[PDB]
């Protein structure tokens, strides 16, 4: 009751690493676990860590995020991590009375919203990808078992501390002169630093429990193509805009998953545009 005790799961991924370093800057202590310390798919290992740590606040950064793979070769792994693992951590948090910050996805929505319109927290999820379906089940487990929760739906996540679309683009551009990127899937990038700061803003300021949408912002419509054009603008590659029909993709990704950020902005947190965040990401990567 008098001591805050933070646990970070998925601590060595792009978001978990970002979050560790942010807490380190703020002089905040924590216990950090990932797959080599606490397999979230094994309820007994999860219980043993919570019994030792006795957390009051858990930032759950563990997820499976390979969308195409989740439809086929990774379908079993996607389900274990996003369904079972989410349930296990939600139940552990409820047992121990811990607040759970659960990171979810814009891919819970069906994506059938005109360009220009945006998804709000109270819209009904109806995911059409296996990844999104599993993440929605995770949300439902959190709501059932963790009385004190923040579910933060984020999008298109990138940062300096793990794999993502930015590094994929840069690697491909080293050896290939032409890349084809969809220009009919609308959404917004999210820098891990902005997301980690928002996670901490909710908890530091004890905002109302519930659901919050968080991506970086944009004044104008944004597609994957727009993001890739910007990332690669200093490279000798041509980024070619294509439609989603151009090549046979395994997952039917949402055509418009742009989130309304008004609730997040109502917290007082200030959200950079994705252009600003990308620039900051490049500067932070110099260290």
């Amino acid at each position: 009751p008098l001591l805050e005790m933070i646990l970070i799961t998925g601590s060595n991924g792009q978001l978990g690493t970002e979050l560790r370093y942010l807490l380190d800057e703020r002089g905040v202590d924590y216990v950090a676990v990932d797959v080599a310390e606490m397999d979230i798919t094994n309820e007994d290992k999860v219980e043993a860590v919570f019994a030792q740590v006795k957390p009051t606040l858990v930032y759950h950064c563990a997820a499976y995020t390979a969308v195409d793979a989740a439809e086929d070769e990774g379908k079993a792994l996607n389900e274990a991590i996003n369904v079972t693992g989410s349930e296990n951590i939600a139940k552990a948090c409820g047992k121990y009375g811990a607040t759970l910050v659960y990171i979810s996805t814009d891919y819970v929505f069906d994506g059938n919203k005109p360009v220009g319109q945006e998804w709000v927290e109270t819209d009904h999820p109806d995911p059409k990808t296996e990844y999104g379906r599993t993440k929605r089940l995770g949300e439902l487990a959190v709501e059932r078992y963790a009385e004190h929760f923040y579910i933060i739906r984020t999008a298109w996540v990138f940062g300096n501390y793990g794999k993502n679309f930015v590094f994929t683009m840069e690697q491909l551009a080293e050896n290939h002169s032409r890349l084809t990127v969809v220009n009919d899937q609308h959404g917004r990038p999210t820098w891990t630093r902005t997301l980690a700061e928002f996670m901490c803003y909710l908890t530091e300021n004890q905002k109302a429990f519930g659901y919050y949408h968080l991506s970086n912002d944009a004044k104008e419509d944004t597609t994957w193509y727009d993001f890739a054009k910007e990332i690669l603008k200093d490279k000798a590659v041509e980024v070619v805009p294509v439609d989603s029909s151009a090549f046979p993709a395994k997952a039917k990704r949402p055509l418009n998953s742009t989130m309304n950020l008004d609730k997040a902005k109502a917290t007082g947190f200030v959200i950079p545009t994705w252009q600003e965040a990308l620039k900051a990401f490049y500067q932070q990567g110099l260290k």
